[PDB]
């Protein structure tokens, strides 16, 4: 399959991030994308090509327009205001609050904002629109008939909402993709999210989208971030009633449990009668990722997406989550391993 | 009149305070209690006392017990699960985000915090308390028949809703205060908050409650900590409907547009019927507030006491805001001095 690839993914290369009531210096950092891309390349995928320009129509049907025209000046607008630090949201909308949209950006950054663990920076806004188009890239690959291929997508996108950015996301690619497909002639597409964060922004974008199917497997909210969302129980809404679909589990779940759900979430895509499914990979699952506690090991990896790409239907991998060890790059190659069968 | 005042104040002395993407010394330090309460006593109000023992039932009665729980732990927990900074939320319930409460520390400190931009520290619990305790010990003084009182609190609590945390409160002491009166025999109470930011969670806790009646005069939130609430627009719900008054009002606001809209506030709050005032004085509104936008002179919170304390009825002023410039100590004095007439 094809590698879809931007250098300009460095663009984003914030100093802090808020973790442990700490600025450390960010988690998904910049020598992520470059292990993966060397793995990869080693496991025979070295196909490597750059994403063409594209414009703001795709995002403008999966994101609220005055949070796109938000990222793009943040920082400019921040720096203006006189701060030292990076931009970091303080207030947030939580319970019981106004729904009005603050003027001041120390209000519109909390207001766009689901997470302080993530920080605007210069770059974030450049960068954010070209893994944008890496994944618009390898969406038009599947749309031309290719089997499968690789956007390997940095910052990551599926935390970022409708309106929202955090979790170190900013533009939602793997929706954007999702959205390229149906734009290309798809009627019907699915998400698959095997990250180990739930994909609370992409559930959010689709909601009540019925032409798009979310499913998730994650790690119980009820005690991993994001906290706030990826509970069974969320099985969509108005016109897209049943068309979410959450896989929660608890710590030590090994790939025993996990394999099961994704065993299930195909099948519910299948019901649902996607056309092609656009995974959001995420290899934080790992046994040894720091930030997470699910058992899984590498040779589950290539089972992973052998399963998926069993479907029958193309598949558009988009890379996500997974960071710290240096098992990333291998663990991100076998799941494209197992796709190519 | 009476001041009562707590020692235990100091054991609230966090380390950090995200502002402007930074970890910075927290603004609402013990150096404001001590400036605050040496310049009433040099103003004549002398009579200073510890606060005495108070349990949880009218605390209570105000905020939520899961809410409560919470805070008396958060502390323990956020050490024990192993962070090094201080304990500070990072994920918030924010759009479209489940109801349901998370079981882990991280996921707790989200869910009940509606700022970043305040850290929980040892001792916070405690010191929360005390500050309580000078709340309701005040209040029985106005029950007791005093004309007035001044409970020199710290931390403030404002901001503190039923169930969550932040601007730099836990528990909203005027709250207590005025649950305190209804409780000794009180059936219609009034709370005036004069301090620069709204007073988003006593708005919140009093919201739908109509024996208490809830007046704010605070920088336009469009553009204003907390951002999300204090529109003129929030008048009540249920059946609360119509016991809430916001006036805000944009920056550089002097004396002579601020004193307009107390006035009317004040005149808000004779139509209720309010038996006595709990007053939320902050003195952030100062021309020299290092974090707010409002031209109050020293001289006019002797014109802002004469005309509250012209109410008629008995005022309780609770110690809310106020930062930098020694000022603060001689501006609170001047409106005790103008209330004492
Ligand atoms: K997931
Ligand atoms: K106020
Ligand atoms: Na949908
Ligand atoms: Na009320
Ligand atoms: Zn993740
Ligand atoms: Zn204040």
């Amino acid at each position: 399959m094809r590698v879809i690839f931007s250098e300009d993914h460095k663009l984003r290369n914030a100093k802090t991030e808020l973790y442990g009531g700490e600025l450390v210096p960010p988690f998904e950092a910049p020598f992520r994308a470059e292990w993966i891309l060397a793995a990869v390349k080693e496991a025979g995928f070295d196909d490597v090509v750059a994403p063409a320009r594209h414009g703001l129509e795709t995002v403008l049907k999966v994101h609220d327009a005055g949070y796109l025209n938000f990222l793009e000046t943040a920082w400019d607008r921040w720096k203006a205001a006189g701060y030292k630090g990076e931009a970091i949201a303080t207030s947030f909308p939580v319970r019981r609050t106004s729904p009005r949209i603050p003027t001041d950006i120390e209000g519109q950054i909390g207001y766009y904002c689901n997470a302080a663990e993530t920080a605007i920076s210069p770059g974030t806004w450049e960068a954010a629109l070209s893994s944008m188009a890496s994944a618009i890239d390898g969406a038009d690959l599947i749309a031309a008939g290719h089997k499968a291929a690789f956007s390997l997508c940095r910052p990551p996108g599926h935390a970022a909402g409708i309106d929202m950015f955090g979790g170190y996301c900013f533009i939602n690619n793997a929706a954007v993709a999702a959205q390229r497909l149906l734009d290309k002639g798809a009627k019907k597409i699915a998400i698959l999210d095997v990250d180990f964060h739930h994909g609370n922004g992409t559930q959010d974008i689709f909601y009540e989208r019925g032409d798009v199917f979310f499913a998730s497997l994650h790690g119980d909210p009820a005690e991993a971030f994001p906290h706030f969302l990826g509970y069974a129980e969320e099985t969509g809404k108005g016109a897209g009633a049943g068309t979410t679909a959450n896989y929660p589990m608890g710590r030590g779940t090994p790939y025993s449990v996990w394999g099961e759900a994704l065993t299930d979430s195909l099948k519910r895509i299948a019901a649902f009668g996607a056309e092609a499914i656009v995974v959001s990979l995420g290899v934080d699952t790992f046994e040894q990722d720091p930030i997470s506690f699910f058992k899984l090991t590498s040779p589950d990896y290539i089972t992973m997406g052998r399963t998926i790409a069993a479907s029958g239907v193309p598949l558009l991998v988009v890379m996500e989550g997974g960071y710290g060890v240096p098992e990333i790059g291998l663990n991100v190659a076998n799941v494209l391993k197992g796709v190519a069968g």
